[PDB]
């Protein structure tokens, strides 16, 4: 009933790369920095209607957001910044810009083969997070 379909489920971080410096960039402490990336978490994506909700869960925070494609909201990131986020599909590609403090991250979350990837970006940096389903 929509192509969002492909990212319904429940999803576990298998693989991370440059995790750590994308954090750096992003403004992340230490000591966050350290138990953020050991981190596993649970991606658990649904759909209702037009309101789509992307939970994480882990040991370290569980996080949940709820949004509509094209609608901005205000989010409170798992490291404590407050953003202002617009989630859009472009491509089949979901595409999170968050906003705060004349700065900008986006992540995109893509289906390829039987995975989610997830990549950050903050200026020049890059990090991949892959997840398989649970
Ligand atoms: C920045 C940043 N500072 O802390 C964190 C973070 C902290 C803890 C936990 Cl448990 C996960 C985190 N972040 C993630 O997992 C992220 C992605 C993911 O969903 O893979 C996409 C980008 C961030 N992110």
């Amino acid at each position: 009933s929509h192509m969002c379909d492909a990212f319904v489920g429940t999803w576990k971080l298998v693989s991370s790369e440059n995790f750590d410096d994308y954090m750096k960039e992003v403004g992340v402490g230490f000591a966050t920095r350290k138990v953020a990336g050991m981190a596993k978490p649970n991606m658990i994506i649904s759909v209702n209607g037009d309101v789509i909700t992307i939970k994480s869960e882990s040991t370290f925070k569980n996080t949940e957001i709820s949004f509509i494609l094209g609608q901005e909201f205000d989010e409170v990131t798992a490291d404590d910044r407050k953003v202002k986020s617009t989630i859009t599909l472009d491509g089949g590609v979901l595409v999170h810009v968050q906003k705060w403090d004349g700065k900008s991250t986006t992540i995109k979350r893509k289906r390829e083969d039987d995975k989610l990837v997830v990549e950050c970006v903050m200026k020049g940096v890059t990090s991949t997070r892959v997840y398989e389903r649970a």
